[PDB]
């Protein structure tokens, strides 16, 4: 399925330290060691509704990944997925289709690298099937005691280690399960816990064929089959946002896990605070949504959102504001004044610290300020090399993908 265009990738010479990313399992900071070709799952958006700058955050932190496993010479396997089953007037699919290429306009207007395979939910119906099927063999997952719905289940204790992924405890895990899309009072379940994997056809609604009835896949098990039938055991970063770590990372996890044996589905779960505006969550109903077109069509520089965004850690839940933009605006003019320069000082050990500071679990605030350092060295001072503004120049577009 088409994504976007990607922007051109200069190439930073030199090298700098390996990635270290926190894992939201584990709760600490651990060395990203991938293979020649690096692998990442990033859950994608849903088109039904509106796709906002937190969203935008999201891919913001995980292409600073993808472009510091490019600069450390791996070639990469992005994947990601959207959302197209469940969730009008005009069809489902009018106002649907819409949302997804405003989209791509938003992410390639960042200049945010597009991923390796973009699969669309309904394309991924029959790889679904399949691991339903290995998980229906095993006993892992059983079909429910119902005349006219016999949905699919996943049994919660189908893995021991059921629950390592979010750390949470049993009664959150159910309050949670019911806001985020469960169903723990959905009649003979053996478990409230347990995850539908196939939901069967209930009149009205789209269906597809299958071995075990018709109906339409599970949110989780979707995420779960792209991933292993696009990347397989050796996926490196499992991502997304926060809201997914429980239910849908722990069961698309648990899902995986089940069916191949081992232990771990991702060797990094990776999870980005949230991005909410005056106090507030962003949503419909307060009216509070703040988009990345409606930005760009009140003339916001693309890279002044993401140096706004990148001014906070990417794990931290923080809110978008005036002032924040108007401190990227001036950070962005500034960065811009410097590189301009004819010659400025040696930017060595800045490029240095910079790759240090990314390769710390993303430290953008300390690479931000490290560049402003330099810049005001540049302004106030001047210098005698002729080539470090632009290769700073150079490594803010590569690293940070900032067009100065
Ligand atoms: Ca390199
Ligand atoms: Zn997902």
């Amino acid at each position: 399925m088409q994504s976007w265009s990607a922007p051109a990738i200069p190439v930073v010479p030199g090298r700098g330290p390996a990635l270290r990313l926190f894992d939201s399992a584990d709760r600490q900071v651990r060395p990203v060691t991938p293979g020649p070709t690096a692998t990442m799952y990033v859950c994608g958006i849903t088109p039904y509704d509106a796709t906002h700058l937190g969203h935008a955050a999201t891919y913001l932190t995980f292409d600073l990944v993808h472009r510091l496993w490019l600069d450390a010479g791996h070639t990469v396997q992005y994947v990601q997925n959207v959302t197209d089953v469940d969730d009008d007037g005009i069809d489902w699919r009018t106002l649907g289709d819409r949302e997804t290429q405003l989209f791509r306009e938003d992410m390639a207007a960042l200049r945010v690298l597009p991923p390796h395979d973009y699969v669309a939910a309904t394309d991924a119906i029959a790889e679904v099937v399949e691991m339903v099927e290995k998980l229906l063999a095993s006993g892992a997952a059983y079909i429910v005691e119902d005349a006219e719905y016999p949905d699919v289940y996943f049994r919660a204790d189908a893995t021991a280690q059921f629950g390592y992924e979010s750390g949470y405890d049993r009664d959150t895990m159910l309050t949670l399960f019911a806001e985020r899309g469960g169903d723990p009072d959905r009649p003979g379940k053996s478990d409230q816990l347990d995850a539908l994997l196939w939901r069967a056809e209930r009149p009205g609604e789209p269906s597809w064929p299958s071995p075990f009835g018709r109906g339409r896949p599970g949110w989780h098990v979707e995420c779960s089959a792209i991933a292993l039938t696009r990347i397989g055991t050796g996926l490196d970063i499992q991502g997304g946002g926060s809201d997914l770590i429980f239910p849908h990372h722990e069961y698309s996890a648990a899902h995986a896990e089940s069916v191949t044996g081992e232990r771990r589905f991702a060797r990094h779960y990776v999870h980005t605070g949230m991005i909410g505006w005056d106090g507030h969550k962003m949503s419909k109903s307060r009216g509070n949504l703040v988009l990345v077109s409606q930005l760009r069509a009140q003339g916001v520089d693309p890279s002044a959102i993401r140096l706004g965004l990148f001014s906070g850690h990417y794990r931290e839940d923080r809110f978008w504001s005036n002032e924040v933009l108007d401190e990227a605006n001036a950070r962005l003019a500034r960065w811009r004044s410097a590189t301009a320069l004819p010659e400025a000082p040696d930017a060595t050990d800045v490029i240095a610290r910079v790759r240090q500071y990314l390769a710390d679990d993303l430290d953008t605030p300390k690479a931000l300020a490290a560049l402003d350092g330099w810049c005001t060295d540049a302004l106030s001072y001047g210098g005698h090399d002729t080539e470090s503004p632009r290769l700073v120049a150079t490594t803010v577009d590569a690293l940070l993908g900032v067009d100065l």
